[PDB]
């Protein structure tokens, strides 16, 4: 891993290159000038129990929409985004060769995923391992750990960091500081994570 600029990480379902896609699904949009992800992969994005890894959103009942957007964008980012590079790290497990860790998320993206989902519900702080999947789909491991998202999601670093086993590391910096990832942002203004990475994959460059 010399170069982690406009780099796609080997996961199961990213292309091997980046490269455009202008019919990638609405969310998924501000990646089509250049984006990791099908449209296929996009589409699904938006869908409950998708066709990507059969997640189920609504494990404690339905999750309120407000809260699934950002659910779906993270989808997004983590399926299309090329400029993740600086973050992508090799795990080597059943699904995905490789993944990201630690990626800086603006301080405000994170505190408004955890905002819109305080209405909502879960079981887990940790959506990557422990679910049931017997029925093809997810299902809460112990069916009365139903509690209120921010129950199980104290603060909004919590639920950014730990949902996904440390996908995310949210930073102090916040949008537009050009020292974090957005998970949100207008493709008419440009995609400000390219100087992001830009930025990072120089302050670990050379030793
Ligand atoms: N930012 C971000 N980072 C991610 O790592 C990420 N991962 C997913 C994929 N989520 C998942 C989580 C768990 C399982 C799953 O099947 N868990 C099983 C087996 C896990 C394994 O074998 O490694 C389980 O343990 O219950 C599938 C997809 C979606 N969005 C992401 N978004
Ligand atoms: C994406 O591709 C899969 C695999 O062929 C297919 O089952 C699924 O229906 C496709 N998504 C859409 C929305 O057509
Ligand atoms: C998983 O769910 C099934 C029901 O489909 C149940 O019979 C089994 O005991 C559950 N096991 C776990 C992991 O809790
Ligand atoms: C948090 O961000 C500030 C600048 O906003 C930076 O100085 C610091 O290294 C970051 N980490 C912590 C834990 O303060």
């Amino acid at each position: 891993r010399t170069e982690l600029l406009n780099v796609c990480m080997n996961a199961k379902h990213h292309k091997e290159k980046p490269g455009p896609e202008d019919k990638l699904h609405e969310q998924c949009r501000p990646w089509r000038k250049n984006a990791c992800c099908s449209t296929n992969t996009s589409q699904e994005a938006h869908k409950d129990v998708s066709y990507l890894y059969r997640f189920n959103w609504n494990h404690c009942g339905e999750m309120a929409p407000a809260c699934k957007r950002h659910f779906i964008q993270d989808t997004c980012l983590y399926e299309c985004s090329p400029n993740l590079g600086p973050w992508i790290q090799q795990v080597d497990q059943s699904w995905r060769k490789e993944r990201v860790l630690n990626v800086p998320l603006c301080k405000e993206d994170c505190e408004q995923w955890w905002e819109d989902c305080r209405t909502s519900y879960t079981c887990k702080s940790n959506w990557h391992k422990g679910w049931n999947w017997t029925s093809g789909f997810n299902k809460c491991a112990v069916g009365a750990a139903c509690q209120p998202f921010h129950f199980y999601f104290p603060t909004p670093t919590v639920l950014c960091n730990e949902i996904w086993t440390h996908s995310y590391k949210v930073s102090n910096y916040s949008r537009g500081s050009g020292r974090c990832i957005q998970m949100w942002f207008d493709p008419a203004q440009g995609n400000p994570n390219e100087e992001v990475a830009r930025f990072y994959a120089a302050a670990m460059s050379g030793t």
